[PDB]
């Protein structure tokens, strides 16, 4: 893609204010005014803690360089005990927020449609996106990689406007890789990437298509992604759990070097 | 019950910066150390207001007279994108957690058993529990309430030791007449109450039974909460809406007048 190089770090349901305060200044430690202008870097942070990110990046001299992101967002107010609704990531300065991430597609069975209409809810709230799609093994194995992959982005193109791309990153999780014994290599992370890419350019334009970043959401560690940045469709990385140690993360970051 | 009354305000998803300093400076001022001696008040905070709100009590005079309980908690750390698991209500010096509440078993599908879990590892970590129980309309005129509240306080007692039971608070609420259209008078929700009692009595002991306080969660307000409290079974009250209005919610808590 043409877009600038991104690299998020979700840090899932993981950390503690020693330990996300060691984090938080190790990545903002890592990337300074000169890589800033050639990586997009967002920490995915568990709710309760975003607000002490935020205090640690505000008393970083690189902390501008660190955009923070929710882990996910509620679209309803009022009787909806226990969720974070989207107005409030705005209401706190949140810039961010990871929608339709695998596990919660999976273990709270959230759904295309409900996936979009966060998208859409989020979007309209002026939020940025990382929009995850991505099939499970047994769409693989049914050679349903395409017709899963179109059905998630339709469901999302449906609900919003040309316009409101703009706002998204596409993160595509090989989920068929995911504890099933199959790793993705990086000719097949290419192979959906370029197809998200077709389906973009086909439902929405060639222009959308190209701005819009494909980052990928597989396993990502610091000793296959400059392998995986020199593949043409993939605009940058969800990481998972090396996102977790400043010095992995650093190593990823920097495999941009890669697309120059 | 025997238990000191307590009354817990859940924000449910509500608010904002704003409206939520506005709220717990008002709160904080309506329960002094006289107030304090005969209530015990909690406030339930979406994730994200977790930080400010304990910021706002620690500079108010009545500050330590209120409590912060988080609405929700994931079971442990790990790959769950989007959760808040108990360890971090911890280690942000969350005290309580309400868990169970009817809009998380019905719009999120939180079985019994995963309420149950829930409850386990929150009190493992130490947090102390507001654990919601209560039947469907589908439920009550199939006469079926005490087995529905029987099956969901039993899921619980599986999970736990007796002595964990001292950091429970339970929370009966009537879903069969939340905003339903149907009215739960005084004398129905003291019949359920008396039963849970029962429950606790014949299942665990006579002391549990008394030790636990049972709060009423269903529509509590400033017209209904005296005829409530009145109820010998009537340990407390977990407030909705009324709770988000600072005056609604100090009526409510002074409801306590039908106890002394």
């Amino acid at each position: 893609g043409a877009g600038k190089f991104v690299v998020g770090g979700n840090w899932k349901c993981n950390g503690t204010l020693a330990s996300i305060e060691t984090l938080t200044k190790g990545v903002a430690a890592s990337v300074d005014a000169e890589l800033a202008k050639k990586v997009e870097v967002i920490v995915g942070v568990p709710f309760i803690y975003i607000p002490k990110v935020q205090q640690i990046l505000a008393g970083e001299a690189n902390g501008a360089n660190i955009l923070v992101s929710a882990e996910n967002a509620w679209t309803k107010s009022g009787a909806y005990t226990g969720e974070v609704h989207v107005g409030m990531l705005v209401d706190c300065q949140v810039p961010y927020v990871i929608l339709g991430h695998s596990e919660r597609r999976q273990i709270f069975h959230e759904s295309n449609e409900q996936v979009a209409e966060k998208v859409k809810v989020a979007i309209d709230a002026g939020l940025k996106v990382i929009a995850c799609i991505g099939e499970t093994e047994a769409q693989r194995i049914a050679n349903q990689t395409e017709e899963v992959v179109a059905a998630q982005l339709k469901a999302i193109n449906n609900a919003i406007s040309k316009e409101a791309w703009k706002n998204i990153i596409l993160a595509y999780e090989p989920v068929w890789a995911i504890g099933t014994g199959k790793t993705a290599t990086p000719d097949q992370a290419q192979e959906v990437h370029q197809y998200i890419r077709k389906w973009m350019t086909e439902n929405i334009s060639k222009e959308v298509a190209e701005a819009t970043r494909i980052q990928y959401g597989g396993s990502v560690n610091p000793a296959n992604c400059n392998e995986l940045a020199k593949k043409a469709d993939i605009d940058g990385f969800l990481v998972g759990g090396a996102s977790l140690d400043a010095a992995k993360f650093k190593t990823i970051i920097n495999s941009v070097s890669e697309k120059l």
